[PDB]
């Protein structure tokens, strides 16, 4: 916005000041004879500051003018130690520019005059940001690795580059290559930089050194969805046991992958990333066999056991609403439109028989069970929802909004029972619907979990809610029309639209065709009704048929074209929740440990397969 | 389960005890220097057993080490006569391991030291099981044939390996090649092992030796759907008569294919197996014209006659239920909600007029026709498939269950008629519905109805069982809400939810939109009715749209491309059933008997075809 306008004016007044200054211009235009005349005129203003604090060496390096960049050196050798001074390109020297532009003959002549290989481009354009378009690090050795130039990397380290150097984000030169868009070229540069880590006394192998978020180069490849570097780093963690003809028993490490409770694991960090490429890591041969192992053995059976206890809680709540205390009414019927026969009992007369004491036991099971919902989930939606992730699990999305809304409605029914307020049917009727609609979500884990089952259910609900916005204006147009047509008529003969909230609810029902069209045949209806309702019935039929076709066309686009899994991240983030809630004695750790088989303290997973 | 927990701990215990013992380690690492050290120290415990009861010679053959394996054999040659004595790898010798690993120079080393080529590896990890990735037999000829090694098969026969050795479930080496995943490589090995059957004095040749289930290799390729080896084994059963340009008159054997009437044939095995590529053999040439021969000539006439006799029998049963004996009621009505006017007559009253004697003939035809159902179908589910194929063949046809359940309901109605019990309308109502829905069975015998009935009848138990559970959750949740909203109201105006079972039935009907939404308009309905029913109608719309989208994917797309294949497989199961039940005087045996043409007592089918 205001900042994007600021970058654009900054680049235009850069080119404006390179044209209105001759030594900046000849460095750009590679006018080698124009340098000799101006520099012999008593070295005029060789300490230039252009738009981005640039000197004339920065211009000559930027446009790959090797012949013009030489003349600046013998004229004043103090320009090779000069950075750019603006906020956007802060700290960038000429050695950074020639490395990114891959100018071989220039970068030797810079090192020939002792250019610092440990400079730090701290500017706002050299920071990881979606507004920035490249993130190449902060060091010249980091710039050489990202543009894929093997010969510069061998040249820079020879002059003393530090491969252990880190950024302001803590990323070393091996963290940055995982962030690069071309994966295959970054895979060759990874093997190169590890070969120069001879260094057996640095107390840490360099591909274990964490950034300021604690992530290793292994975990960062799992978070950023870099599947090419993930499979490359996994051969460091395999161990082939035997090969019996076509069979092979491979043993995987599972130290930085499986959860230990005290530390965030790779399975959790894929979920909170919310990226589309990070879910491809869940398809990989150590991780894919781990998720299906614990969602077959502990994760799924405990999911169905918690849903069976919730079903007994809602049945116990349902019985207390059916047998709610009611007495015949005390006052007389006011209007002839008053249908009410019964009313609620007061608190003193609610409990005076032994059959009410059986109900009182059931009413206390409900309230105690409603507090437990608040005591375990008011932490959860703070932890889960706004901090890490929301709506990408099974039992997920509008489950946690609704079951919190359930337990709120039960405690409202308790208050209205105590102060003997009228209208407890209103918090109960919400709580029956809210409570039983949550049972449909536990029914989602009774499935074999295909790749396009839960996301299609989530999709169809998403299109129906978009259809309800477009049909609200169609109802409001025709309900207002139907209201003023029958506004001069007698509602004893046709009372579908007798006041305006009823006319709105009738037109909603006629749209879905769940009540019949109004007709009497013993009296003359207005003529404007018949042509309006014939227009309404054609519109409502076509809009309901186009809804079905639009759900078919949107189903095809997300199965055949969007090509996103969604089905492994749902069973991961469900299994993470049940593992933090249950104690350790009910949850054995997946894999098998060492010290009785002699491999360490590490929890290995054996995978046996057939090559064919 | 705990089976993989016990299996994975032994593979780590194996690698542990290799790492513990110096003799097992240096043989594993092919460190033959320590092999000479540990033998000249002492003739030690060189008959020690690790995890899976193995020796140092088993390890050296497992990890493909020529040099380490030799040193064990000159030191102590008695290790070659040693099987693994655990339960997982019981019976396996080092000769088995070298063959599977295809270490050809090690095979010469063992056979020069007279390694027994008839050892039977009868372990747990060698049986045919869905938990095993391999089923290679129990013999070294069987192990060599399944890894596609010609030079080892030639080497083992020359050293006296029995080519007709059998597993402990019956299979010879010719059976095992059909059970292999690579069909093309098995065909070359099949031709090779018959080229060593020169020594025929054995009454059954190798391609005519049954296993413990009676199946030959030709029938086993039929059951397993091995269409590659089926066509190759059909070349042995052909007989080409003449070639007249592009024409060819091939004569087929039909001994193991056609129903012999004593043994289960090839047609009977393919129908009674739960496989899909086995059904593809119904399009192979000698079977395809055999099936069309039986149906066009004797199957379709006997099926249309049986469909016409059943149709008249149900019309006779229908008129006996319409004219069932009823008299006016004796007592007076109790409540004004009592709607009953008539009740049943008794046996003394039900047969007094000549119209009752006409009905008595029709009732006896009904009872006799239900006993004949229980005599041709009940001694078919007790001898053949005692309780198993009574449930196993239901995927082929559910109409066995419906016609037996019909035949009981007629006899339940008979017993109640004799003891004058009340409530004959309950067993009749099941019998009328089950009587007329069994007419839909005979729709398969028509080309106009057959393929279209396949698409209509095809319902999916993965999504409709999901729909029935979620429908029941909405109905129990919203009928409970609708019950307590109208619990205080007058039910003579709106009586849809007057007690709780009717509210369950009204909400069921409103979900399917088969009764109108409740409305009076002459009285004030409660406010929570409009909120709940609008929420209910959007949920009921969504669950229908979830059901249509579920019916448009990956199963109905499969049936829409396979309905001609699925209909021609119902023709086979109908024809095979009719050929068993009808006597041999009404069903002539197919093909042409070659007794009067000099061909043996075999029944030949003649097929003329154009190669062009
Ligand atoms: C009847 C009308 C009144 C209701 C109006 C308000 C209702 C909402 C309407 C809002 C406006 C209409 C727009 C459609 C909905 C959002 C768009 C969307 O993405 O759809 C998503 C629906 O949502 C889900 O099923 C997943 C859960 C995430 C969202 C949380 C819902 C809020 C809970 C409160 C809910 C109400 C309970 C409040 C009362 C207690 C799914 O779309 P998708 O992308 O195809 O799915 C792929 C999943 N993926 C994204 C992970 C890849
Ligand atoms: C999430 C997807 C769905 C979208 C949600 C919204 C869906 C729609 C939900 C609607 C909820 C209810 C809204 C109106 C309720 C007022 C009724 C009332 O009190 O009537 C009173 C009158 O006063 C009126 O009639 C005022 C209504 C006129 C304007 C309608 C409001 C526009 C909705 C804003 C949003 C629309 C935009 C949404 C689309 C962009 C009483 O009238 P009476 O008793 O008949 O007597 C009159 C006296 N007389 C006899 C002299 C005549
Ligand atoms: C696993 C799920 C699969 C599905 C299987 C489901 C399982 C089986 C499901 C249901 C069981 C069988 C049906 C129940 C019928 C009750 C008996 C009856 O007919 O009513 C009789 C009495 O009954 C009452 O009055 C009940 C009063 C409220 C009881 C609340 C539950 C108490 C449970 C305690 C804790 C539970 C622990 C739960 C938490 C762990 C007759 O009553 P009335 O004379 O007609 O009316 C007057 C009553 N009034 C005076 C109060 C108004
Ligand atoms: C004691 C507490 C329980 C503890 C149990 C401990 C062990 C539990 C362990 C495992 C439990 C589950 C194992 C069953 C086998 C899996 C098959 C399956 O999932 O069906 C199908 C899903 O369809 C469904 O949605 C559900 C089908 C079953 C009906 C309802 C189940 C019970 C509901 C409540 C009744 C009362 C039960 C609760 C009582 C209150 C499979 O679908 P699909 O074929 O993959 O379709 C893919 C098609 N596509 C590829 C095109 C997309
Ligand atoms: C191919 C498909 C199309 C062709 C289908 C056939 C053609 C169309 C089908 C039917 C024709 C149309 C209706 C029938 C005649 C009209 C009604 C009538 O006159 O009946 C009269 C009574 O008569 C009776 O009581 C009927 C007895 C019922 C059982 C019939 C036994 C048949 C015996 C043969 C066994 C067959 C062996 C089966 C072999 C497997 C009516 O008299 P009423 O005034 O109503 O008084 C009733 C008093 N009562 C209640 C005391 C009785
Ligand atoms: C009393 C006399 C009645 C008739 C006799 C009894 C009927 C028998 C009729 C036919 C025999 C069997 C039919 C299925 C064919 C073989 C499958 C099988 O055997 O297993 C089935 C057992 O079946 C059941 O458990 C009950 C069926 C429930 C149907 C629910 C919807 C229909 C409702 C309509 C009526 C509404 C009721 C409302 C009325 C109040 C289910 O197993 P599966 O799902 O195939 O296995 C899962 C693996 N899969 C996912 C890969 C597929
Ligand atoms: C109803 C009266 C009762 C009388 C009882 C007395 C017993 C005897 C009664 C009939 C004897 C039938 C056997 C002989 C004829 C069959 C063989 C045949 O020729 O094939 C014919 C088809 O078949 C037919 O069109 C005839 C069907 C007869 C009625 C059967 C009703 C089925 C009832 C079940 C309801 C099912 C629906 C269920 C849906 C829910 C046609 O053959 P084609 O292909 O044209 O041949 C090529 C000829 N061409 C070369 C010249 C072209
Ligand atoms: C698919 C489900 C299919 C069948 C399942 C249910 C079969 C029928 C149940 C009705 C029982 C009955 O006869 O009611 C009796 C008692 O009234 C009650 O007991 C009310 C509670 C019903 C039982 C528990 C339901 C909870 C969910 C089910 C738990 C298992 C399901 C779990 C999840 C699948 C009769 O009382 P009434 O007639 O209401 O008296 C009204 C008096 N009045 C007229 C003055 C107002
Ligand atoms: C004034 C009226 C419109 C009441 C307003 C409340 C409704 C807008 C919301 C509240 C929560 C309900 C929901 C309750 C649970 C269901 C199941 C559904 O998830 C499933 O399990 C079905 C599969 C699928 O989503 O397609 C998602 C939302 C739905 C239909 C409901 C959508 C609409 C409801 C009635
Ligand atoms: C599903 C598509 C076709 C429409 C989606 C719009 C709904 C989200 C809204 C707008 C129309 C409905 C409304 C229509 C009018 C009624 C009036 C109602 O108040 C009364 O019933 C008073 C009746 C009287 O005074 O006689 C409150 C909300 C309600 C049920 C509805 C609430 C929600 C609905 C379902
Ligand atoms: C006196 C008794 C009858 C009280 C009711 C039983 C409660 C002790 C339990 C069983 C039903 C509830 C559960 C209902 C559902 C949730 C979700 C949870 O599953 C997940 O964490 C995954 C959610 C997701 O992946 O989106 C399992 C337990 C929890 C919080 C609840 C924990 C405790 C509750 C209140
Ligand atoms: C006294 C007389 C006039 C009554 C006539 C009796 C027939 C109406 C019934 C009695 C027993 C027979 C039935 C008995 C069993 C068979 C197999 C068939 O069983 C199946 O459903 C096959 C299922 C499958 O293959 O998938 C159903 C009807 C049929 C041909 C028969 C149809 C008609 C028959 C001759
Ligand atoms: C359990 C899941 C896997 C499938 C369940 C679906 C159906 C088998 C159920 C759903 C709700 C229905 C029931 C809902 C309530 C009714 C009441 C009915 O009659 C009464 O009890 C009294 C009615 C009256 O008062 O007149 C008996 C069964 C019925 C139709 C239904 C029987 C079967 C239905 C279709
Ligand atoms: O059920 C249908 C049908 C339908 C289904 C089967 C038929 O035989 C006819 C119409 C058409 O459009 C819809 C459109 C919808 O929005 C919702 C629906 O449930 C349907
Ligand atoms: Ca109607
Ligand atoms: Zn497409």
């Amino acid at each position: 916005e205001s900042w994007a306008q600021s970058r654009d004016e900054q680049n235009l007044l850069q080119q404006k000041r390179i044209w209105e200054s001759p030594l900046l211009l000849a460095a750009k235009d590679n006018d080698v004879q124009a340098l000799n005349k101006l520099l012999k005129y008593e070295d005029c203003k060789v300490h230039q500051r252009g738009a981005m604090g640039e000197t004339a060496l920065h211009i000559a390096a930027l446009y790959d003018n090797l012949e013009a960049a030489m003349v600046l050196m013998e004229a004043a050798p103090e320009l090779v130690f000069e950075p750019m001074t603006s906020e956007l390109y802060e700290g960038q020297t000429a050695l950074h520019i020639a490395v990114v532009n891959q100018n071989m003959n220039l970068v030797r002549a810079l090192l020939a005059r002792r250019a610092s290989v440990s400079a730090r481009a701290t500017g706002t354009a050299f920071r990881r940001s979606p507004c920035n378009l490249i993130y190449f690090g902060e060091h010249p050795l980091s710039f050489a690795a990202c543009v894929n130039s093997e010969e510069i990397v061998r040249l820079l380290i020879e002059h003393g580059a530090d491969i252990r150097a880190q950024d302001s984000l803590g990323n070393t030169v091996l963290h940055i290559l995982i962030l690069q868009p071309n994966k295959t070229f970054a895979c060759q540069m990874y093997n190169l930089l590890l070969s120069y880590d001879r260094h057996g006394d640095h107390l840490q192998p360099l591909d274990l050194v964490p950034n300021h978020q604690g992530l290793t180069p292994f975990k960062l490849a799992g978070v950023e969805g870099n599947t090419v570097m993930f499979q490359h780093l996994m051969q460091k963690r395999k161990h082939t046991q035997w090969t019996y003809g076509p069979l092979t028993s491979t043993l995987y490490d599972l130290t930085e992958i499986d959860s230990s409770g005290d530390e965030q694991s790779l399975l959790e960090l894929i979920i909170t990333t919310k990226k589309r490429e990070a879910r491809q890591i869940l398809d990989q041969t150590p991780v894919k066999e781990l998720v299906s192992l614990k969602w077959k053995r502990y994760g799924r059976p405990y999911f169905c056991m918690l849903g069976a206890i919730y079903l007994l809680y809602i049945i116990c709540f349902t019985m207390c609403c059916i047998y709610r205390p009611l007495k015949p009414r005390t006052n007389n019927r006011t209007s002839p439109r008053d249908n009410t026969l019964l009313q609620q009992k007061l608190l003193q007369e609610a409990y005076m028989t032994p059959k009410d004491d059986i109900r009182l036991v059931g009413e206390l099971v409900t309230v105690i069970g409603a507090i437990i919902i608040l005591l375990v989930e008011v932490p959860d939606i703070f932890r889960m929802g706004v901090t890490r992730f929301f709506g990408q699990t099974i039992l997920g999305g509008p489950f946690h909004v609704l079951i919190i809304t359930y337990a709120f409605m039960v405690l409202v029914t308790m208050v209205m029972r105590l102060i003997s307020a009228s209208g407890e049917v209103v918090p109960m009727s919400f709580a029956l619907v809210l409570g039983w609609c949550n049972v449909m979500y536990f029914a989602r884990g009774f499935q074999m979990l295909g790749p396009f089952t839960i996301m299609i259910q989530k999709m169809i609900f998403g299109d129906l809610m978009r259809f309800c916005w477009l049909m609200a204006v169609v109802i409001l147009g025709f309900a207002s029309a139907f209201y003023i047509i029958f506004q001069t008529e007698d509602p004893e003969e046709l009372g579908h639209f007798y006041d305006y909230p009823m006319a709105l609810f009738s037109t909603f029902e006629l749209f879905l065709t769940i009540i019949d069209g109004p007709a009497n045949y013993n009296v003359d209806l207005p003529f404007m009704y018949s042509i309006t309702y014939a227009a309404f019935a054609i519109i409502a039929t076509l809009l309901m048929l186009n809804l079905l076709i639009a759900m078919m066309g949107d189903t095809h686009w997300r199965v055949a074209h969007e090509r996103d899994e969604l089905w492994r991240a749902q069973i991961v983030a469900t299994t993470v929740m049940l593992e933090r809630k249950l104690p350790r004695c009910l949850w054995p750790r997946s894999g098998i440990c060492g010290r009785e088989y002699g491999l360490g303290d590490r929890w290995f997973l054996r995978v046996e397969d057939r090559q064919d």
